């Protein structure tokens, strides 16, 4: 029986610091993830609609919530907008989409997945003939008017943001008529990439951050094998020795020890529990200093090519 420490967001809801992330956990084999994480003590799981299997997740939720291993209240389930569904109505579908698939009456986050709004239409990655992203007709600054709606009628506690630069959130916090702030910034984290700007300013503006493929994570398919590698770092792997972890465990409470929530994926039911056993051991400071000296700046998750349209996030410094 294990419980994740909660950090405390601006609505003061309380956010476990470790969750399961669900990209590209297949359908067949997420169900189980789920309820394995359940049974462990996870409460937090990262969703989305693009990872096409929200269903699998809903009725896992629902399997545990009928057996009273764990009550609604207790969960802390987080999905996303895909950024071809900016525009008013069709915030509202695809969010009702993944309520219903979720089988769930609310959400506990509703994230921008991407700053960049996409051509609606049925393909989820519009593209022109030469393979280039094409841009939509709403910003992300619109979609988020209509994110506000769901929390006034009581469909998501609260709204975030995911892939946003320092620039793009402060466009979001001065945008005129605000009503809701963001509660968190999911972008991607880890020693290679250690975004210590980033955080400092989302902290500074009462933001939490959850840190993304914190594993590296090794099974995007874009991966090649002379791309660095921390699961196989052995630096990682030495500190990781030293408290009797594994490197997977030290690269996730790299995370906690900075007030980063981390959502590493898997389904495999053994690393699940590992992953969530990290909170028996401290790493001293000259070790999070030394984690933290490896920062190569480089990004997993970098496949969108749409530096070509506005807002590209990763253009900014931060
Ligand atoms: N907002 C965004 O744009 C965005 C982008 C990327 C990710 N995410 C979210 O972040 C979550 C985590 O990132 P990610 O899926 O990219 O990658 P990750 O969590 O860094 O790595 C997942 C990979 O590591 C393996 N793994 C898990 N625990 C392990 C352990 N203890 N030892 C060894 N290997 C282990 C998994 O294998 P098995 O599954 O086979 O065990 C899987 O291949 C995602 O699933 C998603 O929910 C969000």
């Amino acid at each position: 029986s294990h419980m994740a420490t909660f950090v405390e967001l601006s609505t003061k809801a309380k956010m476990p610091i470790v969750g399961l992330g669900t990209w590209k956990s297949p359908l067949g084999k997420v169900k189980e993830a789920v309820k394995v994480a359940i049974d462990a003590g996870y409460r937090h799981i990262d969703c989305a609609y693009v990872y096409q299997n929200e269903h699998e997740v809903g009725e896992a939720i629902q399997e545990k919530i009928q057996e009273k291993a764990v009550k609604r209240e207790d969960l802390f389930i987080v999905s996303k907008l895909w950024p071809t569904f900016f525009e008013r109505p069709l915030v509202r579908k695809a969010f009702e989409k993944t309520l219903k698939d979720l089988k769930l009456s609310y959400l506990d986050v509703y994230l921008i997945h991407w700053p960049q709004g996409f051509k609606s239409g049925d393909d989820l990655f519009p593209k022109d003939d030469k393979g280039n992203a094409i841009g939509g007709k709403a910003t992300f600054l619109d979609a988020w008017e209509a994110m506000e709606e769901l929390v006034d009628e009581g469909l998501v506690k609260a709204l975030g943001v995911s892939n946003f630069s320092h620039f793009q959130i402060e466009k979001l916090l001065n945008k005129p008529g605000l009503k809701y702030k963001p509660v968190t910034n999911q972008v991607e984290c880890h020693p290679y990439l250690t975004q210590e700007k980033l955080i400092q300013y989302c902290h500074s503006k009462g933001i939490t951050v959850t840190a993304y493929s914190p594993l590296g994570s090794p099974d995007r398919p874009w991966a090649k094998p002379e791309d660095p590698s921390l699961l196989e770092d052995p630096k990682i792997k030495e500190i990781a020795a030293k408290h009797k972890k594994t490197a997977a465990q030290v690269l996730i409470r790299f995370h906690i020890q900075r007030n980063v929530i981390v959502i590493p994926k898997s389904v495999t039911p053994a690393r699940i529990v590992e992953n969530i056993q990290v909170f028996d051991f401290k790493l001293s400071d000259e070790e999070m200093a030394t984690i933290l000296s490896f920062n190569r700046n480089w990004r997993a998750c970098n496949v969108l090519q749409s530096s070509h349209l506005e807002d590209y996030p990763f253009d900014a410094e931060y």
